C-alpha cells in the first residue's frame, strides 16, 4: 500500500496544479450578487455561517435561518459588521408548516429571495442496527425533504422574474459512501439527485435565468461529526469551504467538490471492478 | 443528429456482443435459492409479480407483500401453480408500524426471511411546482424510508446466520435524471445510496454472507408510468426485467442495469462536455404523461 499512497499524492498534486493553471489561462466570468436577497439555512454555525460572511462581503441582503437562535444572532452581528443588512428567523428547516409560515414572513419583511442556499443538515453516526428510527426520519426531513419545501415556496418568484440561484449543500456522501452513515449517505444521494433533476427540469422548461449549484465537500472541521483518521482526504477548514462555495456560485459552477480534486476518486470508482476498491479504502482507515 | 445516432448505435451493438462474449469466456457462478424464504414487496403487479414467478420456478418459499390484496393473491395463485409454497400479507410498505407488526407475523407463520426484495414503489409525474407535498412525502416513504424499516427488521437474523441477500429495486433514475420526476429521481438516488452504503458497511463489519443487489431498469411496460417513449432505450417487457433480476441475484451481481448496456450512457455522462448532453437529450426524446403546468 506504500506505492498506491504515493501515486495518489502525485495525482492529487497534478490535478491541484493543473486546475490553478486553467484558472489563469481560461478564467471563468464572475457575476455580481450585490443587492440579491440570499436565504441561508443552518446559518448559525459552520458552512452556513461562513457562507453568510462571504455573501456579506459580496454586498448581498441576507436572510439567515436556523433552529439555534443564539447562533444565528452571532452570525448576523458579524455580517452587520461586514456592512450587510441581515434578517434572522428561527425556523425548523425539516418542518413543512414552519417553513411555509416563515416564507410568508420573509415576503412581508424582506421581499422575494433570489438566492437560496439549502445548507441545514443533520447526522447521527451509527451502524444501521444501532440507529433510531426517529433519527433516520430527522435525517431525511432536514437533509432533503426541507429542500423540497423551501424550493417550492421560493421558486415561483424566481420563475416569474427569470432570475435565481438554487444552491444545494450535499456532501461527497452524495456521490460515494462511508460506513456508519447509511441514512446520511442515502439523504445526501437524494440531495444530489434533487439538484440534478431540478437543473434538467429548468432547462427542459426553457427557464434560462435560474442557476443551480451543488456543494459536495469531504469532512470539514465544524463539529458536525467526530474527527476521523482520513489520510487521503483533507480535514478542511470552514472558511475554505465557504470560499469555494462563493467562488462556485459567482461562476455558475453546477457541481462544486471541496477539494476540487475529489472528482478523480469519483472517476476511479466508475472504472474499478472490484478488488482495487478495498485497497484505497484501507489507505484512509 | 444523424451522425451522433450511428455513433450511439455502434456503442450499443458492441457492448451487447462483448457482454455475451464475456458470459462464455468468464461465466459467473449461479447459486441455488431453493428453500430460501424470499420476501417480495409490491408483489401484486409488474416487476414484483414476475420476480415472484422467477423465485417460484427457483423453488423458494415466498412471502408476498402489497397494499392490493386482490393483486397479491392473484400473483400467489400463479406461484402455487408453479409448485411454490406462498404466504401473502397486506402491508403498507411506506408505514413503519405496519411493517414491524407484519414482520412479527412473518416470523410466527413462515420463519426468518433470507432474501429481501424491496420492490414496492410509487411515482407522481409532474413539474416541481405542480407536485403535491403529500405525493413528495409518499414517494420517499415508500421508495426509500420503507427500505430502511424492512431492512432493519430482517437484517438481525441474516447477520446472526451470516446468510442473506438484500435486493433494492431502484431505477436508472437513481443514476441519471428525467424532468417531471424530481421527487422520484431524488428518492431513487437515495435507494442507490442506501444500497451502496449498506454494501460497504457489511464489508467493514466483516459480514461476508449477506449479499446486496440493486436493480436499475429504464422504462418498463407495467402501467407504472403512462405512455413511456424512448428513441434510444427500449420499452422493456416485465418478464425480461424479472429475468434480468433473477440472473443478477443468482450471480451476486451488485448493480443490475436493464438493459445492461445502459452503463455506457452513464460513463458518457461523467465525460460530458456540456454541449454534447443536449444533443443526445433531443435524440432520446423521452415522453410520458406528466403534470406540466396543468
Ligand atoms: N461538517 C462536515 O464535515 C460536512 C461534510 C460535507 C457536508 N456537510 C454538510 O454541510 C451542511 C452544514 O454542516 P456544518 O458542518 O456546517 O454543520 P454545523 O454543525 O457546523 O452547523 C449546522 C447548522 O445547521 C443547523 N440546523 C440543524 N438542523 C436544523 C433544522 N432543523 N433547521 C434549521 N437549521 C438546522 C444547526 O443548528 C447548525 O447551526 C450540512 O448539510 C452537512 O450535511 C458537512
Ligand atoms: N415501471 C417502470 O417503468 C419502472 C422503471 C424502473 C424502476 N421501477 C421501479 O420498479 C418497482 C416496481 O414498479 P412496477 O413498474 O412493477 O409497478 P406496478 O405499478 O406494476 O406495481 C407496483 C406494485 O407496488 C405496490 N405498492 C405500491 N405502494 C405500496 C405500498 N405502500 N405498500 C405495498 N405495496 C405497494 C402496488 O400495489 C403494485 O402492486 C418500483 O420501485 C418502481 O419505482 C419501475
Ligand atoms: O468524515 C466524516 N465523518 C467521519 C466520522 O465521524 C468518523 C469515521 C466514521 C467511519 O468509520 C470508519 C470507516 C471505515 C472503516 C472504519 C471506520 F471506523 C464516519 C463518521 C464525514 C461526515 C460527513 C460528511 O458529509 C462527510 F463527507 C464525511
Amino acid at each position: 500500500n506504500i506505492i498506491l499512497d504515493l501515486l495518489l499524492l502525485l495525482l492529487t498534486i497534478i490535478y491541484s496544479y493543473l486546475e490553478a493553471l486553467v484558472k489563469v489561462f481560461f478564467p471563468r466570468k464572475r457575476k455580481s450578487v450585490a443587492g440579491e436577497i440570499v436565504l441561508i439555512t443552518g446559518a448559525g454555525h459552520g458552512i452556513g455561517r461562513w457562507t453568510a460572511y462571504e455573501f456579506a462581503k459580496q454586498k448581498s441582503r441576507l436572510v439567515l435561518w436556523d433552529i439555534n437562535k443564539h447562533g444565528v444572532e452571532e452570525t448576523a452581528a458579524e455580517c452587520r459588521k461586514l456592512g450587510a443588512t441581515v434578517h434572522t428567523f428561527v425556523v425548523d428547516c425539516g418542518n413543512r408548516e414552519d417553513i411555509y409560515n416563515s416564507v410568508k414572513q420573509v415576503k412581508k419583511e424582506v421581499g422575494d429571495v433570489t438566492i437560496l442556499v439549502n445548507n441545514a443538515g443533520t447526522v447521527y453516526p451509527a451502524d444501521l442496527l444501532s440507529t433510531k428510527d426517529e433519527e433516520i426520519t430527522k435525517t431525511f426531513e432536514i437533509n432533503i425533504l426541507g429542500h423540497f419545501w423551501i424550493t417550492k415556496a421560493l421558486l415561483p418568484s424566481m420563475i416569474k422574474r427569470n432570475h435565481g440561484h438554487i444552491v444545494t449543500v450535499a456532501s461527497v456522501c452524495g456521490h460515494g459512501v462511508i460506513p456508519y452513515l447509511i441514512p446520511y449517505c442515502s439523504s445526501k444521494f437524494a440531495a444530489v439527485g434533487f439538484h440534478r433533476a431540478l437543473t434538467l427540469e429548468l432547462q427542459t422548461l426553457g427557464i434560462t435565468g435560474i442557476k443551480t449549484s451543488c456543494l459536495c465537500p469531504v469532512f470539514v472541521n465544524t463539529g458536525f461529526t467526530k474527527n476521523p483518521s482520513t489520510r487521503l482526504w483533507p480535514i478542511l477548514e470552514t472558511d475554505t469551504v465557504a470560499r469555494s462555495l462563493i467562488d462556485g456560485i459567482l461562476t455558475n459552477k453546477k457541481m462544486i467538490f471541496v477539494p476540487s480534486y475529489y472528482n478523480i476518486y469519483l472517476i476511479l470508482d466508475k472504472f474499478l471492478p472490484e478488488r482495487a476498491l478495498a485497497a484505497i479504502n484501507h489507505l484512509q482507515n
